[PDB]
């Protein structure tokens, strides 16, 4: 079974741009291997932000963008806001499993 | 709000069974993006359905998602022994992404 890897922690300046990444232990994340991103604040339900690696929901701020970066999936957060301070989880999905990473704590300073 | 699924259901081989996924606060609509997942003990769950009724390239034609009454529904037709598994649904909108408690499907031998 594959293991999904996310940075445990990242920091950004309000106004800044930060990149969060999501890797698979079994190889490069390519098309057909779907990444989903979720935002989670303490005491709140998580919210889905990205699906199929780069697609947004109607409630996803344009500041959030998904892509493939090298062999990994990436979530780019531009124009960081105080409200963006949260845990960000990625899942990688294909015929072999729908697998969660350990999450990235984003800190906005 | 809470997502509710039947604790357990049974189907005979070649039989048809329906599993449902309801919201404790209102009727499920297309705007809830119902997802379904299949999981066998000691195995990774696999995604089967997204956006209520959309399938992946690895989703068997036997599985279909719909809205049924005020709930999301997964219909499994011509059931196979390998369909025995725990089935999870998730409901998702701007207010959050929530999993149901899961339905144990038994396929009779
Ligand atoms: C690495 O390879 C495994 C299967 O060999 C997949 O589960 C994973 O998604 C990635 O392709």
């Amino acid at each position: 079974q594959a293991v999904v890897t996310q940075e445990p922690s990242v920091t950004v300046s309000p106004g800044g741009t930060v990149i969060l990444t999501c890797g698979s232990s079994t190889g490069a994340v390519t098309s057909g291997h779907y990444a989903n991103w979720f935002q989670q604040k303490p005491g709140q339900a998580p919210r889905a932000l990205i699906f199929e690696t780069d697609k947004k929901y109607s409630w996803t701020p344009g500041r959030f963008s998904g892509s493939l970066l090298g062999a990994k999936a990436a979530l780019t957060i531009s124009d960081a806001q105080p409200e963006d301070e949260a845990e960000y989880y990625c899942s990688l999905s294909d015929v072999d499993g729908y697998l969660f990473g350990g999450g990235t704590q984003l800190t906005v300073l």
